[PDB]
């Protein structure tokens, strides 16, 4: 099958670390610079041979075909209002990025407020965050290009849509909030730095400020609020309560949910925002998660997860702060996970549980925590939602593994409430009555039962001999549930296949102990949960080694890569999309320190040895065994992946070429794809998707030789 030749690499021999008394050779070292001529050298060869590999089969074009018919529906976002107008967003169905429409009431016609599509012929300049002034009147909205977390803010007046002046450049991972007086705004910059700031560059991102910028001045006169000199790696988000009295400051080091929560009443400044807050450290360590809910005066209601792994809501006044005092107002419940909290209509909470996987929504009393009212919901995820406390009604977004999903509308001013499908939309072409969703617990090596949900046409026989897509994560306390993809969907009824999604730990399906589960010292949990739910899908004849693939993507690629070093012989095909692959570098690159509080960190002696063990890229080796090679691998990355720098999935995919790739045994293919004008996936335009998943399932169709079914 393989009819090509892998590219000259040059290895650099003499590029030894020492880890604590550990040698370390890294050979390609070099590909760390995007910018040299032999890394561009050595993208464009790697492209040369891939490419052709992918569009050689007809099954391509099939699938690609398909892809664009059953993707060509309605996409519409959850309602949300804005002072005295409606927005929503919504996609006809093949536009590039989705659009933002706007209407002065629910029965009045709706018009065009931003169209990010007329920003660029291919639709890489995509939205990225945005926020709305109090009284709705003023709109904030970031922009990135090529898919790079780098952001540029830019202002509209929402009447009549007009484009305002101010622009506030080096934005990143920033808050969005205005002050209730319509003044001004607070974000997040980072200072200057040498080089370029495009997503190209692999610079460490350090010494993030908080500033405040006044609407109608030039951005050279914003203020500066708050600052961590002391602490590069601090990161202090801004939001104001509810009344607009208080700036809530969360500052984050890290990515464990956690964060110091320091306030300043607005009215106790001597003369309005001038400089540096007169912050007040309520919470002043790194403990415990503190998410603020809504406030009555003093006293602040939080989400927190401060010893309650599964989350509750506390209250906490500011007037008597010493936690003996906090009041539990909605208890942790012994296993279902409280997701995230909303307050509507003044006195109403919507609180929303991961119950095994699936969403749970409910509506609470703020005085009391007492449950009043269940929304109820087929099995799946509430993926959208709106309601603010001045508001009078909600509406809520419902997804699952067969649907699109339900946009759901409730007028909270009803004595007897009355939920109500306001939108919903099906796919012709894919009959959901088709197919079954079940889900299992399998044990994993050390006899904990984990979930995996199995989706795959009814009445099929478990004699293993379907394809199988096996997706995890596993990480961040992130919580994999169902989600409707037209594209995997097209690989169960177009190409017979049964798709799996494994609950594995690091992830946050039971709360903050099923993420310390899949961390540190733990994180071979997360690769050993995986393969063992690969077992489960073999023995039980769901699928087979040889028809079986894996994918994961990010935290996931490192996850699907491990894997393919660690057995080998459990898998047919692997598709690592933008992975952490080289683990012993991942924190000196853009944002990459900040997954130290997963992943450990090479610094530390403990830390180097629990890494050195699954590190994709130090744990290349050929099997020992004569009939058994590495699976087909395809890794892909796009050139403005400033998440995950691009360099993780070049050295990882030399290393495979070289010490498997050579060998005679291997004749499975090991490719990586670098795409261009794309990041690490997020604002990715539809254009790019489809061309993405079709490369995914051509590379799977043809290295396990499946047949399109029409």
């Amino acid at each position: 099958m393989l009819s090509f030749q892998y590219p000259d690499v040059y290895r650099d021999e003499t590029a030894i670390q020492d880890y604590h008394g550990h040698k370390v050779c890294d050979p390609y070292a070099w590909l760390e610079d995007p910018d040299s001529e032999q890394t561009k050298a050595f993208v464009e060869a790697q492209n040369k041979i891939t490419v052709p590999f992918l569009e050689q089969c007809p099954i391509r074009g099939l699938y690609k075909e398909r892809m664009t018919e059953l993707y060509d529906y309605p996409k519409y976002s959850c309602h949300f209002k804005k002072g005295k107008r409606y927005f929503y967003f919504y996609n006809t169905g093949l536009q590039n990025q989705r659009v933002l429409y706007v209407q002065d009431s629910l029965e009045g016609e709706a018009r065009v407020f931003l169209d990010p599509n007329i920003l660029s012929d291919d639709g890489t300049v995509a939205l990225r965050g945005y926020a709305f002034s109090e009284d709705g009147e003023y709109f904030a909205y970031g922009l990135s290009a090529s898919g790079s977390d780098w952001v540029t803010i830019k202002f509209m007046k929402v009447d009549g849509a007009k484009e305002l002046p101010d622009v506030l450049e080096r934005v990143k991972f920033s808050c969005m909030a205005w002050t209730h007086d319509g003044k001004g705004m607070f974000y997040n910059a980072y200072p200057q730095q040498d080089g370029k700031s495009d997503g190209t560059e692999t610079s460490t991102n350090l010494h993030q400020k908080l500033y405040y910028h006044v609407l109608g001045t030039d951005q050279s006169e914003d203020i500066l609020c708050a600052e961590f000199p002391d602490e590069p790696k601090w990161m202090g988000g801004a939001e104001l309560s509810d009344d607009g009295r208080y700036v809530l400051l969360s500052i984050r080091e890290g990515t464990d949910p956690v964060n110091r929560l320091w306030y300043c009443d607005l009215q106790q400044e001597s003369n309005g925002i001038t400089g540096i807050l007169k912050w007040v450290k309520l919470i002043d360590n790194f403990e415990g998660e503190y998410d603020y809910v809504t406030n009555e005066g003093t006293v602040f209601t939080f989400k927190t997860n401060r010893h309650s792994p599964n989350y509750r809501l506390i209250n906490i006044d500011f007037t008597d702060p010493e936690e003996s005092k906090w009041k539990v107002l909605v208890p942790e419940h012994e296993k279902d996970v409280l997701e995230w909290v909303a307050c509507v209509r003044s006195n109403f909470l919507v609180l929303c549980y991961l119950h095994d996987v699936k969403n749970t929504l409910q509506l609470h009393d703020l005085a009391t925590g007492a449950l009043l009212k269940i929304f109820p919901l087929e099995v799946g995820s509430v993926v959208g939602y709106s309601g603010q406390k001045k508001d009078t009604e909600i509406f809520y977004c419902f997804t699952s593994f067969l649907s699109p999903g339900i946009i759901y509308h409730c007028d909270l001013t009803k004595e007897e409430l009355e939920p109500r499908v306001f939108r919903e939309v099906t796919v012709k072409g894919i009959d959901a009555s088709d197919y079954q969703t079940v889900q299992i617990f399998y044990p994993s090596k050390d006899g904990t039962k984990i979930p995996m949900f199995i989706v795959h046409k009814k009445g099929i026989k478990l004699d293993g001999s379907h394809p199988a897509f096996l997706y995890g994560y596993g990480g961040f306390n992130i919580s994999i549930t169902p989600n409707y993809s037209v594209s995997r969907l097209i690989f169960v009824r177009h190409m017979g296949g049964v798709l799996a999604v494994a609950n594995i730990r690091g992830g946050g399906e039971y709360g903050e102990t099923w993420h310390k589960g899949g961390i540190l010292a733990n994180k071979q949990n997360c690769f050993d949960d995986f393969q063992c739910a690969a077992e489960y899908l073999i023995k039980e004849g769901y699928t087979s080694p040889k028809r079986l693939t894996i994918n994961g993507g990010s935290n996931g690629g490192l996850l699907v890569a491990t894997c393919a070093n660690q057995r080998p012989d459990l898998f047919g095909c692997v598709i690592a999309q933008v992975g952490v692959m080289d683990m012993l570098k991942f924190h000196k690159y853009t944002i990459g320190h900040a997954w130290t509080t997963d992943y450990g960190c090479s610094d530390s002696k403990q830390h180097f040895e629990w890494l050195i063990k699954y590190s994709p890229l130090h744990n290349v080796k050929l099997p020992e065994a004569d009939d058994i090679q590495y699976p087909s691998m395809l890794l892909l990355t796009a050139d403005h992946d400033d998440r995950v720098v691009p360099l993780h999935s070049l050295k990882f995919i030399a290393t495979l070429q070289y010490i498997v790739g050579r060998s005679r045994k291997q004749n499975n293919p090991l490719l990586i794809h670098v795409d261009t004008k794309a990041g690490h996936g997020a604002g990715m335009p539809t254009a790019k998707v489809i061309e993405e998943v079709s490369d995914m399932f051509a590379f799977i169709a043809r290295c396990l030789n499946i047949d399109w079914i029409p």
